[PDB]
């Protein structure tokens, strides 16, 4: 009767509370989605624990295995009730569980250190000076892989190659890789994250042209769950009330140091 | 066995072919939705006949006959089978109907004649000099309507009393107030509207600040349809493969005229 909602490690979602080691249970966290979870857990009127995911992974499945990992894996073979995290909405990941409408909207970009030359997605590709990656395993990574437009072909192209690993194990390894390598990488990451990041100290990186696609983040639930559709409607009247707004301003801006 | 697609006459979604009255059938009309409509069709595999709405509206009910209208009331009545248009995903529709996720992203925004000292919703409410209003029947009128957020409680207030009325039958009747007042009107819709508008001859009105709030166009079928989860991927599969966005460039920015 308690709902096991399983959610990821990441800022601003969901952060360790500054005295956290002396606390317990849903008190030891403070984050975007902590609130939302309240929220949400306020209007379907019921009890819940949050959960961190185990292997920190966002959801794909082994192409020889067949076993679904992350926080998507959770809600596949049953363990969470719930997920409540910046889990991106896709074809694949439709086709073995429910998502809510969109909470947040966003899309690819790019980041850069202040000073860089580089404006768009054709300046990096048609040079080599400057290296770049992603995010691995996850809807970023994915999306370079299929693709059939020419200039992101072309960057999928170098990215195979690269030597080093271009791609990093986390958000913060990237964004830490873009500062300490004096303008000779650039990171393309969730537009979200970048504008987060940047109204953060030192204040040495910046956003940096237009979105490369269009997308939303979802609240998730196994298929024919019971907790579907009271917590789609949930979603809708967070959005109608001005709450979801209210919050993006509290965690990103609000509290901005730039 | 053939579909029943129910649309509205809105540019650039749908409009009459140069040609019109010399066709029949869905060679009549052209546009951003009519291209839709054929792809989403093509991954489903059916073949369908696109018709207008009797009553040109979007979907509202009745407080006291309770009937609903517009394109809304032809999926509940089950006169139509899915609708494809700008229709704007709500919890009042989402408890009557399914929405597929969205197709496209957008929020309330400012038209103004240019020239008009207006740069946001806080210039327009503290004066009188200027009026303003919305499209009638539709969700931005319902916007103002429940909001409790301070400065659009006040909006709402003014736009209540307003003399002569200040709302309008058409988006096309509110912009011609706009370019036919002297910058004495400025009129708030969607911004997918108002960005198109922009780059049409006479190239004299323009879109101020930013927008009021988020959300997006869903593809909509009767509740429990056999074609809700097929029309749902297909979505997620054309805007994954820069369909969408090819479309968006071809109908608002490949043509403009300013
Ligand atoms: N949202 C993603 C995960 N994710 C996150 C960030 Cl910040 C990113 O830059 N790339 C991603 O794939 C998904 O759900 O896999
Ligand atoms: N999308 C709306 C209709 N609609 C359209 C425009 Cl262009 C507008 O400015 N306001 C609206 O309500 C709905 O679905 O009611
Ligand atoms: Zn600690
Ligand atoms: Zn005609």
């Amino acid at each position: 009767r308690t709902i096991v909602v399983t959610t990821i490690l990441e800022s601003p979602y969901v952060m360790y509370k500054k005295n956290h080691e002396q606390l317990e249970g849903n008190e030891r966290y403070e984050g975007y989605c902590v609130d939302l979870a309240y929220e949400i857990a306020k209007h379907v009127r019921i009890k819940y624990k949050l959960s961190i995911v185990g292997d920190g992974k966002y959801g794909a499945r082994d192409p020889e295995t067949k076993i679904w990992n992350g926080m998507v894996g959770e809600l596949v073979y049953g363990r969470a009730d719930i997920a409540v995290a910046p889990l991106t909405i896709t074809l694949v990941r439709e086709e073995v569980i429910d998502f809510s409408k969109p909470f947040m909207s966003l899309g690819i970009s790019i980041m850069i250190k202040k000073g860089t030359p580089i404006e768009s997605a054709e300046d990096l590709a048609k040079q080599t000076e400057i290296a770049y990656g992603t995010l691995d395993s996850g809807s970023t990574k994915e999306f370079f892989r299929r693709s059939k437009i020419a200039v992101y072909e072309k960057m999928w192209s170098y990215m195979k190659s690269a030597e080093p690993s271009v791609f990093t194990k986390t958000t913060a390894d990237g964004v830490a890789r873009v500062r300490k390598s004096k303008g000779k990488f650039a990171f393309l990451l969730e537009s979200t994250m970048n504008e987060y990041i940047e109204q953060r100290k030192p204040c040495d990186t910046m956003k940096v042209g237009g979105n490369l696609d269009s997308k939303g983040y979802g609240v998730a639930t196994p298929k024919g769950s019971a907790l579907g559709t009271p917590v789609n409607l949930a979603v809708l009247k967070l959005s109608e009330q001005g709450i979801l707004d209210k919050l993006k301003n509290k965690w990103w801006y609000d509290k901005g140091e730039c």
